[PDB]
């Protein structure tokens, strides 16, 4: 996996994924949600796998550690990070 390049979202179900940290339990199956599977219940501390990038409809397709597949705000998840500290870094950031 991991071919590289990148260009523009291909697809949401096979391109580079994102491990996100939920922010805030959610639960989906909670509400009247006609479509609560469709989502995912998310836990906050609890990490996931999204594949790709926001949808269509602006959810992320992340992926439950137990294999649940469906749609997360990206509102209650954070994109978490195994080790960032990887380059020696040549550019800084920039006033803003």
């Amino acid at each position: 996996g991991s071919s590289g390049s990148s260009g523009t979202s291909k697809q949401r179900y096979s391109g580079k994924v994102h491990l996100c940290v939920a922010r805030y339990s959610y639960n989906p199956f909670d509400g009247p949600n006609e479509n609560p599977e469709a989502e995912l219940p998310l836990t906050a501390g609890k990490y996931l796998y999204v594949y790709g990038d926001m949808d269509e409809d602006g959810f992320y397709e992340g992926e439950l550690l137990d294999g649940q597949r469906g749609l997360v705000p990206s509102n209650f998840v954070d994109f978490v990070q195994d080790n960032e500290s990887r380059l020696a870094s040549t550019s800084g950031p920039s006033s803003g």
